């Protein structure tokens, strides 16, 4: 019994990570077979505006230094790939997971390995936000730190870690290099824009408290998919799709509550508030929960 | 920025989880140089009220089974401490981290490592509540699990799942066998007392909000030692020490906010709630901070 915001074992990932160096910009990089992944700004100084072509014609091979821990890595190649450097180095990793590189979509978890200098700190679950951001505890030095999941042996890397926006949430690419929402690796006047709550996940934690004991919010109303959105869009929920009704059967069959009727008891929850109860062990609705999480951790 | 509920890296953990199997009870252990620590009701089909002793008689080293991974080790010798077995195999953990056994105190916080059939599952940060249970996340076959921190490379093991009380909470051992609390490896009729707040924590978790932007808490009043403690006591928060308001002091210092001026706001925030707004995204306080656990992260 119990919920708990968990984050997926993070040994495979530690294996990967290292430190690279460019110039006197340290940051952390993803060494995976006989390439390391890292942020493509390692080879700035500057930020403004950098022409990021421009900057890594002045570089060569000799000019990244990476460190696995103590071992020093030979780079004998280096690109581009969008806001990425790939470092062949001429060793591969023997540490190296069975991994796929995946673009996630927002509403998606992922846990993130916290890096500084290449050396992993500390492991937390997180979400992509609805506006592409993510929510994270990220300080100077942290830039290349990844999240991933892991599904049996598998690693899925998703993201890496860039930057951090003025709003404090953080910003960051896949690994292949593409920004997820509009930043661009620069400091400029970009701004996070509405964030909305992840209405399925909120379903998903309410089916998660039901099982682990919590009740008080189950009513005996239900309603319809249309009038639930009403109901959303009124809070900055976002919309509930059929796929999402789909994708909460599962919970809806183990606890035997029709996901209408879930809907309904959320609805009521976001006219009326908690009038001072908890759920799980909180006041407010949590949406950083997935249907799969659910099932996972409840089984 | 930003502020997250953050467990150690676990892969130091990792590859210590074996699998333990005596009879028909599989659970989980933890293979440190060449001695595997299990919960000794591993022996155990029973559990009204087991004669541990006599059970331990009819077995021999041939009768424990451990797997790690797929290497299946040879059992060299057992022994019982207090509720632990300690079974002796034939090799060393290649793999052994540099390790402390430590037995932590009320307020202190962990990292567990979820495992189940010796593999590792999710990872969370907890704390030893005042009532000397943890409100984890654990499903039948999770016992043997274990908390720990690390400082630098040294793993220091706090804790080791046993059991689940009829609340919902969790009860374990130190790696020495000793419970924490009262409670016994017997299913019997056993429950945990008052829970109460760890009063030093949640003002961490003030200044951490402080340090990353929230401040409406902050008011224009002072407080003494003995009226907050009235205050905390009124509310079931556990008495604040002197040994506390110097344990405060480096985020004292870093925010240049006095502990004693803290004391008065979590006292406001004690008498009139927070009235609609949320501190680091928590419409409650939150006290599964400590104060090093602060530093640490915001540094
Ligand atoms: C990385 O870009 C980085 O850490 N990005 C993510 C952040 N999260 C919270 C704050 S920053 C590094 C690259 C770098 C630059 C210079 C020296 C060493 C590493 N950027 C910074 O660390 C940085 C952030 C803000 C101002 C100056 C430097
Ligand atoms: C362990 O004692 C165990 O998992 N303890 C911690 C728990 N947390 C939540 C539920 S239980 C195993 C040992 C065991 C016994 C029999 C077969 C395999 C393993 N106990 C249970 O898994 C168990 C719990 C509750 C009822 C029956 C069995």
């Amino acid at each position: 019994s119990g919920f708990r915001k968990m984050a997926f074992p993070s040994g495979k990932v530690e294996g990967c990570m290292v430190q690279v160096t460019c110039g006197t910009t340290t940051l952390n990089g993803l060494w995976l077979d006989d390439v390391v992944y890292c942020p493509r700004h390692v080879i700035c100084t500057d930020m403004l505006n950098p022409n990021y072509e421009d900057l890594l014609i002045r570089k060569s091979n000799h000019n990244f230094l990476v460190q696995a821990g103590n071992v020093q890595l030979r780079v004998i190649g280096h690109s581009m790939q969008n806001c990425v450097l790939k470092l062949k180095v001429d060793t591969a990793n023997p540490k190296t997971p069975k991994y796929k590189f995946v673009r996630i979509q927002p509403g998606q978890t992922f846990s993130v390995l916290a890096c500084y200098n290449g050396s992993p700190s500390g492991v937390y679950q997180c979400a992509m936000r609805p506006n592409f951001t993510i929510k994270g505890s990220f300080l100077n030095g942290s830039c290349g730190s990844v999240g991933f999941n892991i599904d049996y042996d598998c690693v899925s890397f998703c993201y890496m870690h860039h930057m951090e926006l003025p709003t404090g949430v953080h910003a960051g690419t896949d690994l292949e290099g593409n920004f997820y929402g509009p930043f661009v690796d620069r400091q400029t006047a970009q701004a996070a824009g509405t964030d909305t709550t992840i209405t399925v996940n909120v379903l998903a934690w309410l089916y998660a408290a039901v099982i682990n004991g919590d009740r008080w919010f189950l009513n005996r109303f239900t309603t319809t998919l249309n009038d639930f959105n009403l109901v959303a869009m009124k809070y900055n929920y976002e919309p509930l799709t059929q796929d999402h009704v789909d994708i909460l059967g599962p919970l809806s069959a183990q606890t035997g509550i029709a996901v209408l009727d879930m809907c309904a008891s959320l609805k009521e929850l976001l006219q009326n508030g908690m009038n001072g109860r908890t759920i799980l062990g909180s006041a407010l609705l949590e949406d950083e929960f997935t249907p799969f999480d659910v099932v996972r951790q409840c089984s």
